[PDB]
């Protein structure tokens, strides 16, 4: 447990090079975000393929063992959801017997994290999932409380990871992608509560930003 | 608006005749649910079929106006999740333009509802979502809390509604199926956080029952 | 001489399919039906999601029986399309998640082709050099077996090449008058003798793209027969 | 007869495909590769996902330009299966959710075998809107020869859809009307592209490696 937020021996996320993108012209963008998204960074399909592997990583990892996954509610809604879909199916086609469910959901809200009694995790596998840890002070503060109950393990799954130079530098043990620190909307990422329903993790327009700033 | 929980406009739910099931055995049931299930009320594929249908109906009812769907947390993941998927997709292939997102998502846990600072829905169109609605000591209570902010619309969308001998029991506006008063697990349907990940909705067993505690 | 391929279209040792009781039907108004079919579809036999859930299981069975060895599946063109498609998708996916070792792919696809009011039931299955099925496990996928003529005929034709085992998978079997008929090895539903359409079932090239297996209505028969 | 029928193979007034710069690949590693393909796939060109996403946009495109008018889609055997099938799936759906009624199915499928195309009577097509489907137009023969045949029956139009399009030197060829990607001249396999009937079932479009090549025929 001392290793947390460090990614001790993770498999490195897929590297997405600086200034690399796709034209939205090339996809079916829904009319409403239509005029706001100029560049796609992660296509919805790429995300799903990558996430499929992630699940597999995780499945082979806690196989034959109770896994307690936690959704930091709001933003983790897409990934976590993809994730649970894949584990479920994976274990179903597995053919390796296991008399336990692929995982156990749990929900929490936020900035500090807000949860019920954590006594439930004493001596258990704890997988906390997020869309991204842009700070991890909140992850560190919650991780603290998590420690006290003596859970069996505690890891972090994160969709994205920004190579920045401004933070508290916490890292997941299961990362989908490693990206240019740029602004991203879509795929549950949002501006001002906007773009969550777009399928592609897009780069935020100077235009999206205006309209979605004020008038 | 005075019609909440009343089911006034409502198109009638897919009606499932009494004592009608399918054997689990001719389905692919993940090893950790094998000893447990025997009869299947609803194949997840039948339920994705119905829900696609409700999505449409809903899409048809709020086209071009903002929609705020509140997900009563924990028990409504399945349904809620399957719903925005469609909602959004339908919006995309409609080619009939709208400057508005398919929906705005919101989460409320908690047998009272553990709120949020719901003033925001001051004239919005709100659809509350539930997996099933057996009673009303909450659905009716939160409905009143809402009512006070003069939201522009109030409707409930429920996956299931058991045919019952009760009264003043809420009715949905967008209802999935009408099933008899039976004990069902799976497809998010619970039993001590049990059978959630199972695809379909199963009638449970004394068996499934027995095993599930500390005895 | 090649070894003789034992039972074939017997149905020897198979697992019986989902049994669908007579007069069991869902109502079209309860699902989303597209406009081109709307006016003609009232009763639904098998809701397309139901048949996915069902073929998921068939594929599981198919996997367990040929896993680890080459499996060559033949798609009888036009009809067997949807069913076949659903099947290789599951097939390869299961293969992919099994985390259970194999140096051979899920399958190798193959395609072939082929009475009514005045003619003859001599739909003769046509294909290339069959010689490629020698010592191979072959699986013939049909959307339904209705005369067994064409499959008995092809059957003979394939037995001459000495394939290693030769089975048949069909989406539905109709409960109807007969004996002296081919029975599939892997089959999804047992249904009563009613005229179906949709989900790749057709009425004079119609309905294939409808997503559920429905019953043919008098209006469909009318609107779409020979004028 | 506006927006002709003599432009076939020209790809005139098309919408240029998605452009995939040279030397752009993903690591196989970052994907879940099936055991049987594991040692042969080192690099990925087009992740099966990116493919569905492109095809979704092709499906819409094809929809808009044929709405309410019968479309006949000819799939070219073995090779164009995956792509063909992603197409008609999206087509069916997009029409199901359109709210713009057509009184006609979203398509009529037909299949052809193979290099000459192996058709049956093409009479079925007189007056028809015909869309032809390929994983790729390798060279011009097959199509041109076939287009000649088709044109003999006078379709209402004949267009080509192709998934991939290669940047090549030999250009005196067919250009597609609806094409997925523009790629580098590299040897690919997966997502219905095979190497001697190998890797059709793989999910992604991979580059043909030497091991797999060295291993799948001439030893
Ligand atoms: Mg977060
Ligand atoms: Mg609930
Ligand atoms: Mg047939
Ligand atoms: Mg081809």
């Amino acid at each position: 447990i001392e290793d947390y937020g460090k990614g001790k021996g993770r498999i490195e996320p897929m590297y997405i090079p600086d200034n690399t993108f796709y034209n939205a012209d090339d996809f079916l963008v829904p009319p409403h975000c239509k005029p706001y998204i100029d560049k796609i960074l992660l296509p919805g399909g790429l995300v799903k393929d990558r996430v499929e592997k992630l699940a597999y990583d995780i499945h082979r990892t806690y196989f034959g063992e109770e896994l307690h996954i936690i959704c930091i509610l709001k933003g983790s809604r897409g990934f976590f959801n993809l994730l649970i879909d894949y584990l479920a199916t994976i274990q179903k086609y597995s053919g390796r017997e296991s008399s336990v469910p692929p995982f156990f959901e749990h929900y929490v809200r936020l900035l500090t994290v807000l949860s019920d009694d954590l006594s439930i995790f004493r001596d258990k596998h704890v997988l906390i999932v997020e869309d991204i840890v842009d700070t991890g002070f909140t992850l560190t503060e919650f991780g603290e409380r998590l420690k006290a109950v003596g859970p069996k393990s505690m890891r972090i799954a994160t969709l994205v990871e920004k190579r920045t130079d401004r933070s508290n530098s916490l890292k997941g043990d299961f990362v989908g992608f490693s990206i240019e620190d740029v602004w991203i909307v879509g795929c549950c990422y949002d501006f001002n509560e906007m773009f969550r329903d777009f399928d592609h993790v897009a780069v935020l327009s100077d235009a999206a930003r205006k309209k979605f700033e004020k008038v």
